[PDB]
């Protein structure tokens, strides 16, 4: 009786056709057992993928943001829950471990993204957009003016409901999640690639 | 020293050439004392008018929501500041009353709008797209399902930095306010018109 949940929605992949015109919808096919299509106090599902996260509303259901499933470990900003649990198929994933001030998050364990952007190469974000078809859409990161450092960043625009969407490289490793955009002195928006080191569980 | 503040961005009127063409950019002028153009402890500026919503974030700033100024009271949903104090100019705005259940919120004064729609005839939205010039938008809402009753709703979906902004009819009189969209069982999704009655201030 949780009050978020989140939906499997595309695999992690970065797709060639997406390096051929810029953007591609994704093809996760998922067969039942004749052949037809269907397209994308336990522990819950955490079955490696990108997910929706979605939460009941007063009128009904929407996305609150997106995430990444990896190693058994859900990774996402920490804006799109605040902490709140997930529901994940036929049980709940609880929160692990988050940081306000680098806007991350992630559930079921510590933090397992350890990749990041090498600062010359193009990357493919697997765009979760609130009510759109998953699609990766390639794009040039950029190192930008920050008082927090230089961090990596994206020009592309989507709604806050695709916050957290994963970014990928050229071997569909997670060098990133999309981050909430902030405003530039020209008026338009630009979102940093949200990314920590990988802590470990010791034992 | 507050942590949000508002931005007037355009006027409340219907446009005609947004019930001509369906979607029209505003051109709400304002010139200097040459003729050049530019298109858009203390208590705030209330100018009456449509308001972008701001807030600084880690890496800058960025548009939390829109709303409306009518009477010397700014209207916006709760979901937008969920009650932070407001710069306004020179001056602050805070809080006066508000709904969560309702998602409704008003800063200076009681809730003013008044109007809601007739259920026959169309509106025309004046959205504030976080990153985009206004335009004022043509639509014809619907009585949907809820179990809150059967409220207004329209077919429109914008990113939540739009949500707050002023919906008006032909009259230029605000019906209501845009709220943050839910999903349907196709996939899409529908925003309601927020809207109340309008409470008083007794003396």
């Amino acid at each position: 009786s949780t009050d978020m949940w989140i939906e499997r929605t595309a695999d992690i992949s970065w797709e060639s056709d997406a390096e051929i015109t810029g953007s591609s919808e994704r093809v996760d096919v998922r067969l039942d057992d004749d052949g037809n299509f269907q397209l994308m106090y336990k522990k819950g599902d955490t079955t490696t993928g990108v997910y929706r996260i979605m939460t009941r509303g007063l009128l009904g259901s929407y996305q609150a943001g997106a995430g990444v499933m990896v190693e058994g470990v859900f990774h996402t900003l920490w804006a799109t829950t605040k902490g709140a649990a997930l529901m994940s198929g036929e049980g709940r994933l609880d929160p692990y471990w988050g940081s306000v001030k680098e806007d991350r998050l992630c559930y079921g364990g510590p933090w397992k993204l350890q990749h990041k952007w090498n600062g010359q190469d193009e990357v493919q974000m697997i765009v979760v957009e609130p009510g759109k078809n998953v699609k990766n859409v390639q794009t040039k990161p950029g190192v930008f003016k920050t008082p927090e450092g230089e961090i990596g960043a994206v020009t592309l625009d989507f709604p806050t409901g695709t916050s957290g969407s994963p970014i990928v490289d050229k071997n569909g490793d997670v060098i990133g999640l999309y981050g909430n955009g902030v405003i530039m002195p020209n008026g338009s928006y630009i979102s940093a690639i949200v990314q920590g080191e990988r802590m470990d569980e010791p034992i």
